[PDB]
């Protein structure tokens, strides 16, 4: 369908824009923001610790997007394991998801 | 090195951004290109099978970044074990690598 073609589109558009901002604020920080903190911790420095250093004036995105169908993504942060998570709940509760976005390394 | 900081933020911001074209790529096509695609595809219509469809127009991202060392950027897909992978070379040969960009879920 075309619908769900673009809803797709803005879901992963959306979660990859969310995926960038939280490495810009773990650059400065050293850690992602808490699930506890919440996407929120991208546009205001949290109030829960561990608290930002350095905050930038105005954030680290002009605005947090919402799902096609109006629910907020959702940030699972550290996660199970230590993996970091940012989904969609999807219209019909099956959640899309950008799993293990701190899966970076240093050296091969 | 406030020099080092900027070229940290830039790669990261870069490897992210490369991450949601080719994001885009496959919500058209079912599967990344491939290596040897390259990310060059992301810009124009590849050569090598398997060809792109209905590649839009100005392709997925308007230009191209090179790493702050004046290297491209280099795509490793579909990747040992399937997991496809987005990095520098960095300015020492230590490579800062965006990983497993694939790991995406659908159900919890
Ligand atoms: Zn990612």
């Amino acid at each position: 369908g075309n619908k769900e073609k673009a809803d797709r589109q803005k879901v992963v558009s959306d979660l990859v824009a969310l995926e960038g901002a939280l490495d810009m604020y773990k650059l400065d920080n050293s850690r992602y923001p808490t699930t506890e903190q919440g996407l929120q911790a991208l546009v205001s420095a949290p109030s829960a610790e561990p608290h930002a250093r350095n905050y930038p004036e105005g954030g680290y995105i002009r605005r947090l997007p919402q799902d096609p169908w109006g629910s907020d993504y959702q940030l699972l942060s550290p996660g199970q394991h230590g993996q970091v998570d940012i989904f969609s709940l999807g219209p019909d509760g099956v959640p899309e998801s950008n799993d293990d976005i701190g899966n970076w390394t240093i050296g091969f």
